[PDB]
């Protein structure tokens, strides 16, 4: 009598972290390295906490070894909301705010207190891929709308538009997008919101890169384009202040609530279950928000954030075969590759292959719902040396390879 | 503007611990009366201080955790994990089949969304910890409580058991020692349970967190070694015996044959690496509370203060005219009856929020456990004897001159 996964897990993919990962572990316990650009994961590239997080983290842990509120510490929640206040949320109250076990463990809450069998969601193409999990997890399906990589992965409207049915809860917005590193303008938001308004959706902003911005990128919040929607707002620690490991995340209502009331009772029921989140990390929050950004110094031109995707922009156009649009946002490229030159129709399976050849791990652009084989992901937290040495084994690896 | 109510999922789910109850205690804290809450098992508020062996590993191991670990955890927490249960004779297990989650909470959760399909039912016993009923109910399952024996040291009825099994059951809940009647089983009734689990092919899930707080001669008997042919899951944590329930570290265990349910597993994997993974920092306290003298010692003890509180509690709330409970011999709970037709109780939850409205003490009534009727509800023995009378000595009052 076998055991097999339960039915709502039977579309699910949320694989980053998939079966290639199985033949990558392989390698590693053989004692091969392999260069791992498959996670945007910022401490094992060497990058560190700020000080000013790790000493109030420190300070605070022997008065945070009990369960705090469900939503989190109150400090933390009206630091958080101060934050969004100085952007035009001006309604945010501390009871619109739930702090959660990292931006992941929210999205998922969201999509289960939210969706019914047959609900759909519309959710970019390509994803960040828990987004189209979590919306199969709470039996809902993701309606997938394309970006348009000819107008720099902004989204197509008019695909959105056509896709609309009279089952679509809402719509799912990545800004700055992950793995495109696009930065939408504040006009094609408007345009969302009009869309959201007239369709009576609820937006979903994923905003967790809003301050890993390149050049002259300019992070709009969707919420405020949307006074009068109710819209959420993700937002967290893990990639901004490079504490991934300490998992905090928050998310935010804002706009008209007591339409939704039901909806609520849901999230604060979903949070209660699990009783908090952890608290020690929690005490970060209100010193990462105030005071001295450290995440400048990086994305300057200098910083090794702004040197490591200019340096993996540049190698990547400059193999044949393969072209990229320049990411003004986030920590990754999405460089589309001519699937008819070296004959994929598995882009897994170059991915594979790579990972054999020359021990470089890439995540194929299929896992984050891109409907042909002709895209991957790269993450550009590796230091300029791991990206050369990288990128150049791709391109020798490209320049022999047709796939079988 | 169309309403937005909660998901379907969500109809049938409670968690009362903390809700409509406890949402007034907190407006009488803000309005300026100071409650005496005693609905949570919250060790810290209540004088409990973390172990300084583990705050020291957590504070120096902090720098170096701040990227995601692996998603089962980190390889030295599950490494003690390990060689915990393979000193309580479960000689088979390994690294692979354990789970490391934040708190024990968001791995119930797990465990039942990976198994449970809609109208599959888990037994679930009555009274039980809620979390429980609310994650099979999550999980579209169905959750068919069987009845504990308070003439019986609360202990499960068998017979119970058994005519409540039909082909839709898949596993069964075992929770010891027993939140919320502190009751530790026998290894005897262990055994038929697993016998029982044999015959129908049903899989143990064993929550055994108040594993090392027992009272007297009380021995704890994991049902994992007792069932060495048959699937099962134990669930464990530092939240009560080692008083760090705010760093929300638990794990969940693997044991026995594996291979009839790799899809069950393949899911359990699926939802682990879709949060990515569990907060990192203090997981370093694992290996140090695993490991070496135990703390716990010094407060189960005869001399030690739960002890003692466990004892004061049990002799006060018996002379209660009208009230009645079983001495538990674990956990830091009891499970009050009290007699329903002198006080004309036909709510428990108006009786508990009369209570608080009255008095300023916040209870939890039994009818949030599952337990069919309004006779019962549930203290916590954490406070020290000081607030014990005092809160008891004020519900003595109450019950005195009360009528629903
Ligand atoms: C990395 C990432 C997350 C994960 O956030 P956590 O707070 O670490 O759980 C969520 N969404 C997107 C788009 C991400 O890139
Ligand atoms: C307190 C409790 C939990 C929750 O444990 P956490 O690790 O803090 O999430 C789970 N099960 C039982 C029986 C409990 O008493």
């Amino acid at each position: 009598s076998p055991i097999e996964k339960s039915s709502k897990l039977e579309n699910v993919c949320y694989d980053i972290r998939g079966p290639v990962l199985k033949e990558a572990k392989r390698l590693e316990e053989e004692g091969n390295k392999v260069l791992k650009l498959n996670i945007g994961n910022p401490a094992p590239f060497g990058f560190d906490a700020p000080d000013e997080i790790l000493v109030d983290v420190i300070r605070n842990l022997p008065t945070a070894q009990g369960y705090c509120d469900s939503k989190g510490l109150y400090s933390a929640r009206k630091a958080i909301m101060q934050h969004y206040q100085a952007r035009g949320m001006r309604d945010v109250t501390v009871e619109d705010i739930y702090i959660g076990n990292g931006v992941s463990e929210l999205i998922v809450q969201a999509m289960q207190a939210l969706l019914n069998s047959g609900d759909e969601m519309l959710v970019p193409a390509p994803d960040y891929p828990l987004w189209t999990a979590a919306v199969s997890l709470s039996s809902g399906k993701a309606v997938h709308y394309l970006c348009d990589e000819s107008s720099d992965w902004f989204p197509d409207l008019d695909d959105i538009r056509a896709k609309i049915t009279p089952r679509t809860r809402g719509i799912v917005i990545i800004n700055p997008n992950n793995p495109t590193g696009a930065v939408y303008s504040k006009e094609l938001l408007m345009e969302i919101v009009e869309i959201a308004r007239q369709h009576n959706l609820i937006i979903f902003a994923d905003e967790i890169y809003d301050k890993i911005l390149y050049d002259d990128a300019e992070h709009h919040s969707i919420a405020p384009l949307a006074p009068d929607l109710l819209t959420i707002t993700f937002n967290g620690l893990s990639k901004t202040y490079r504490v991934a490991g300490f998992r905090q995340g928050w998310m935010v209502l804002n706009g008209p609530k007591k339409h939704a009331k039901g909806y609520i009772e849901g999230l604060e029921m979903l949070a209660s279950m699990r009783l908090c989140a952890n608290v020690p990390a929690q005490h970060a929050i209100q010193t990462a928000l105030g005071g001295y950004q450290s995440i400048s110094e990086f994305i300057t031109p200098g910083g090794r954030l702004y040197e490591q995707r200019n340096r993996a922009w540049e190698l990547i156009n400059d193999i044949p075969g393969v072209s990229c649009v320049k990411p003004r946002g986030a920590l990754y490229m999405f460089p589309k590759i001519d699937a008819k030159r070296f004959n994929i129709h598995d882009d897994q399976k170059m991915v594979l292959d790579f990972l054999l050849q020359e021990k470089v791990l890439l995540v194929q652009g299929t896992a984050f719902n891109w409907p042909w084989p002709d895209h991957f992901r790269i993450v550009t937290l590796p230091r300029v040396d791991d990206i050369e040495l990288s990128l150049s084994k791709f391109a020798r690896f490209l320049s022999g390879y047709h796939q079988l």
